[PDB]
């Protein structure tokens, strides 16, 4: 797995389950082209979005649907998602996980990159 | 002031000066349209960006240059840039605080919602 | 004004106001002394804690009560109270603010130390 | 395994490796007793602290000695450890995963609590 994404919620202290995700990669053109997207399962955890050979350099962006999480539990959150912005595999293949962590006014996001 | 960015930085345990933030409005289009920018402060903060009347209801997003902050300190991060994109909602009188914890490889963003 | 503490809700997106805080230094046995306390005010501010004389070099626990204050608010916390430890280090004028934004199951917490 | 503690280095974008982390249990004259330690693996976990049968109500303290793993990487931190203090099982039994983000002068953490 090249990319994956882990989404936990700071309100219930669990998983942030059924979390839509959409990752973008910016086009010669400089437009964001849809390149793939599902939503987290049960341990917050959403696999399988790419390959090895399909996450090729670029600049990525994976868009965290936040408001749609918050909304589905009674809560009027602040942002509309939290979007993670990143050049990829610019020094050769990497392994990337994006992890969030989600308030309804505030999140963190960071990332673990390591070189299989 | 309806609208205030705030960047702080957490390796050095200081504001973050002189980051580059861009505030865009959302058009009937869905094009990102440029709204107000500039620079945080010696304090890491961004007054004066607009103005009760201008920031009516509707979607923002506020971009923070944090590459080229890092890129300045001889520390390669991982994001081209923090992005914070909200609501703007009339409810009675409100003040937006966007603020910004910054690190190499993560950050965290909160809102500040006050009368 | 050498120590400020300040404390924000990203539950709510809203200062946390009236949230108890209590500082300790430690003492030559290893124990914790209190040394000062206060309430957070409507801005989630903390001022007066100490002064410049009174707040020499050593090791500093500040304690926030959480709990009491998710309570409050009918939420079931995590944390029986966040607590911030650290040294005071003299190295040209400084001033401590010693941040947290909490949330229920979760808190961040930073130093902004300026001159 | 009932608790489990996984550290993240926001600087490098990496599990945070080699960091000694302490667990206490306030006992009934009010002191903190050491009830577990260790310290985490290369993928910034540390399993195997206690067991269902130790883990008993309580309150539990678990610092993670952050100080210590900044000064080794040349970095002087700004706290003396991140400490992380909460009841535990007072509902019956759970798995607690506590999770901290480390940065040399800011931390965050979370837990995620589960019913097996
Ligand atoms: O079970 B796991 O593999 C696991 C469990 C928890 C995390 C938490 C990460 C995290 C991310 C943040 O942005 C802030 C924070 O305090 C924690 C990651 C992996
Ligand atoms: O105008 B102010 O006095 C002010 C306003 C907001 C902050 C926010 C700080 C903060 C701390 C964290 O640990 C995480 C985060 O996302 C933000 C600080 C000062």
């Amino acid at each position: 797995c090249p990319l994956m994404v882990k989404v936990l919620d700071a309100v219930r202290g669990s998983p942030a389950i059924n979390v839509a995700v959409h990752v973008f990669r910016k086009a010669a053109d400089d437009t964001w082209e849809p390149f793939a997207s599902g939503k987290t399962s049960e341990s917050g955890e959403l696999h399988g979005l790419t390959t090895e050979e399909e996450f090729v350099e670029g600049i990525y962006k994976v868009e965290i649907d936040t408001k749609s999480y918050w909304k589905a539990l009674g809560i009027s959150p602040f942002h509309e998602h939290a979007e993670v912005v990143f050049t990829a595999n610019d020094s050769g293949p990497r392994r990337y996980t994006i992890a969030a962590l989600l308030s309804p006014y505030s999140y963190s996001t960071t990332a673990v990159v390591t070189n299989p």
